[PDB]
């Protein structure tokens, strides 16, 4: 599904990300806007290293969940990445989670140190009553 941003705003609250290891929901947001435009089913395939990107977060499968076809990749998550393309982000978030409890917490993702850090990312929040 494609989620409307105040929508999407409030899952993600209600999931526990807001402030999770520090990270504000709007910070969560910026990265759902420009991983997939808030896309839950959208899959990237990465032709230089074999990895394809899974969701509305965009998770690689050479880390973070298993799709088996990505040449030596490992599971963090613990999760197929079938599970990243339900409409339910339950998992996908649990996912995110796991991805910022290592130490570059939302540096993970290249599109948020492009798109959202040092930025102001207040208006993907406003008006959603978070």
């Amino acid at each position: 599904k494609v989620f409307e941003r105040c929508e999407l705003a409030r899952t993600l609250k209600r999931l526990g990300m807001d402030g999770y290891r520090g990270i504000s929901l709007a910070n969560w947001m910026c990265l759902a806007k420009w991983e997939s435009g808030y896309n839950t089913r959208a899959t990237n395939y990465n032709a230089g290293d074999r990895s394809t990107d899974y969701g509305i977060f965009q998770i690689n499968s050479r880390y973070w969940c298993n799709d088996g076809k990505t040449p030596g990749a490992v599971n963090a998550c613990h999760l197929s990445c079938s599970a990243l393309l339900q409409d339910n982000i339950a998992d996908a978030v649990a996912c995110a989670k796991r991805v910022v409890r290592d130490p570059q917490g939302i540096r993970a993702w290249v599109a948020w140190r492009n798109r959202c850090q040092n930025r102001d990312v207040r208006q993907y929040v406003q008006g959603c009553g978070v």
